[PDB]
């Protein structure tokens, strides 16, 4: 019964331009973490020392706010995002930044130790690490189920790149005004990914894998609200400012 459409010549210039972006702003190698404020790892096998000493923060702050960065960029070059009043642009990038460094995280996390692998054992990331940066288990956990659960869908680059464009640009946000217009591009993309899934990915039994990608991005505002709650308390540590960056602030605060 299933039909297969071709993908378009536009759907495959669509992911030709994500791929190209990605590539252009998510660094392979992490050759630049070396420029970050020095990772610190003080024994705390504590969360009063925790926030006592918030010896990671400046580092993963340097890190989150380095990749939100890479992503503003990474926006700009996603097909239609353009034509978004810039208002909307900034809705749609300081709510989804924290989703989307999640996601593109997956790239570094690695199934042999659960560990965001950067290096180099200083730029490798463990939960002790997010820990040592204030956070705690209800949401590092679930986000190391997360990532763990996006690994094993074994994406194509591709629906990778496809799964943060949509992720960025959705129409239910708190703030934005032209939902119409987003969720127009919204769907080109998700087409163009549906398509994709059932052309270029094998066996394919997995209609189910579109749905399962569609769940993630459903994970993906749970996790979001965490990582906010979790940030309003952090952030209620003295001289804790400091140890964030100016677009960190914004983003989050
Ligand atoms: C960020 C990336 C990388 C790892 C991401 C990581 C690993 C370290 C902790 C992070 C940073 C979370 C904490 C909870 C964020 C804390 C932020 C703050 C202090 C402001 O509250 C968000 C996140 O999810 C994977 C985590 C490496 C590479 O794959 C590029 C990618 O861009």
């Amino acid at each position: 019964d299933s039909l297969r459409p071709k993908l378009s010549e536009e759907q495959q210039r669509i992911i030709a331009i994500l791929l190209d972006a990605h590539h252009k702003t998510y660094d392979p190698t992490y050759s630049d973490f070396c420029q970050f404020r020095p990772p610190v790892r003080v024994n705390d096998g504590s969360v009063t020392l925790e926030l006592s000493q918030l010896s990671m923060l400046p580092h993963l702050a340097d890190l989150v706010s380095y990749s939100i960065q890479k992503v503003i960029g990474f926006a700009k070059m996603i097909p239609g995002f353009r034509d978004l009043t810039s208002e909307d642009q900034i809705v749609l990038l300081k709510s989804s930044a924290i989703e989307v460094i999640m996601l593109r995280s997956n790239e570094s996390f690695t199934m042999d130790d659960m560990s965001w692998t950067c290096g180099n054992q200083d730029y490798k990331y463990r939960v002790s690490d997010v820990t040592k940066a204030g956070h705690s288990l209800e949401l590092i956990e679930p986000l190391i189920k997360f990532q763990v659960g996006l690994k094993k869908l074994n994406l194509h680059e591709e629906e990778h790149v496809l799964l943060m464009a949509i992720c960025i640009v959705s129409p239910d946000r708190p703030g934005v005004q032209d939902a119409a217009l987003i969720e127009a591009i919204q769907d080109r993309l998700s087409n163009t990914l549906q398509t994709y899934i059932r052309c270029r990915h094998p066996p394919p039994g997995s209609h189910l894998l579109y749905a399962k990608m569609i769940q993630k991005l459903a994970d993906l505002r749970s996790l979001n609200e965490e990582h906010s709650k979790q940030y309003r308390c952090l952030s209620f540590q003295p001289e804790c400012s400091m140890k964030l960056t100016p677009l960190v602030l914004e983003v989050f605060g």
